[PDB]
């Protein structure tokens, strides 16, 4: 059962390369407004402890370099909204498609498209880490890279990149500027939390292996919620809420295993491993599937 | 993280095709849409499908050809191999800069799963060395295509044309031949047991290097001969000469001999991982080229 990232033409269309002197990174050009890192406007020594505001009012339009491809956007305005930088320019993007900003929760999956100084690379599927963090792709200078979601023909836009933390993954934004996580735009020390197992998504990743004929963990056992939960935080699993059975649902109507029935298979499998098994062509049990992924999926 | 190609350039290219009842994905590249030949064929068709007996009996205006919202005209038709190449009335303005290439076992590739001439996802892939690959979930992605792109240039290296029984894809080159011993009529075929791409995990042993793990090494070496022994009792394919000349270089990056990280890669296999992770994986990973390695 293979992850996919959504295509990602709608959103190579955006991607421009913006210079403030000497940093360069990636942002985002919607209509006329390109988005970025606020840090771009920072050098190495304003890095240890910005003042972003005063170091913007010392910025001038002239200041930003805005290039996309072969083709330079005049910048006419500039102004802050939270941790992203909003470069007003010359020129609507033709190739803007329908788009909003989206807040996703820690659990929720979405593609990266991995750009290298405003030239796309690659595009890979992923799940935000209950520690707010991203186990992103290899980049030196993938900064403003964003991620997305596509139903239709609407994107929607939930993360750019900021930061790369010192055990290796990506925090980031949303577009709006909000951090996902106790992070902050700053060369300081800040570590990603104990990350855990995405419980939901694991659940609704068994039910795709029912829907997909395979069946060997499923017992004739239920169990509660209260004590499932106590196994989960014994295997740094997240807990499980009555809103996680109800997104399960459709899975259990489709498959006929109610979803206590489910965690009570799960419990199983993380007590007694898998005895020499796999469930989807995995030894491991995958967890960067939303339930929300499987419905779409599967049924 | 394996990533796919950014797939827009492909996503500009995709169709649908329909031909009675059959509908499919085609590949507009100028003016031809490329689509599995069997686009002709109804389910019963398939069992023991003549294609010079069906397409004989076809005019141009048996193909259905959407472009989104817009009707491709057809305008002349032709079969090579196992692909139909339909002529029609425009060139596609969004024709990226592309080649047509041939790959081998153990290759990778991005591809754009389509469902109807819409694109659904994309992921990356390897060309297994039973000449099959682990596809999607999509029923009717057939006419999807796979490939690679290098310098803004697309080369096509794959169209998916069946589902074989344990739920993997088989397909052809885009000029209508068949990777492995697969053929566009349901027939009793089967995907072999599949092997490993041991020149693969190899790079990415030596990745895992470049980036600072080192936890897997030990003091070992062993002959080339001894490793294949062994290896291939873990259904892991030879590594040839050619393999391990083309390591060559990320061997000269870490001061690690080539047969030095086979006698790791043997420790790893009889030991497993015990609990740990080499890049950010649980698992040996075989889907990383040794081109795909370097950068």
């Amino acid at each position: 059962f293979r992850k996919m990232a959504f295509p990602s033409g709608k959103v190579e269309g955006c991607m421009v390369q913006v210079t403030c002197g000497t940093t360069t990174l990636n942002g985002l050009w919607l209509d006329d407004v390109v988005y970025c890192p606020r840090h771009v406007i920072c050098t190495s020594e304003d890095m240890l402890n910005p003042n972003y505001e005063d170091l913007l009012i010392r910025k001038s339009n002239h200041n930003f370099l805005v290039q996309a491809g072969n083709v330079q956007l005049r910048v006419i305005g500039h102004s802050m909204q939270n941790c992203v930088l909003k470069l007003k320019v010359d020129t609507a993007n033709p190739k803007t498609p329908k788009y909003k900003f989206v807040r996703i929760q820690p659990g929720q999956t979405f593609s990266v498209l991995a750009c290298y100084n405003g030239s796309p690379s690659g595009v890979y599927q992923c799940a935000m880490r209950p520690n707010f963090t991203i186990k992103g792709s290899l980049f030196n200078g993938s900064c403003g890279s964003v991620g997305f979601n596509i139903d239709y023909d609407c994107v929607s836009f939930c993360y750019m990149h900021h930061m790369e933390l010192p055990t290796g993954v990506h925090a980031g934004t949303d577009l709006e500027g909000n951090f996902y996580g106790p992070f902050v735009d700053r060369q300081t020390a800040q570590a990603a939390g104990t990350d855990t197992t995405i419980t939901v998504n694991v659940l609704a990743w068994l039910y795709a292996a029912v829907i997909n004929g395979d069946r060997w963990f499923l017992n004739r056992f239920t169990t509660t919620l209260n004590d499932f939960n106590l196994v989960a935080m014994k295997y740094n699993y997240e807990p499980l809420t009555q809103d996680h059975v109800d997104i399960l649902g459709p899975l259990s109507a489709q498959t006929g295993i109610a979803v206590l029935d489910m965690c009570a298979s799960l419990k199983e499998l993380l007590q007694n491993g898998m005895n020499g098994r796999t469930i989807l062509g995995s030894a491991l049990l995958e967890d960067e599937f939303t339930p929300f992924d499987v419905v779409r999926q599967c049924s």
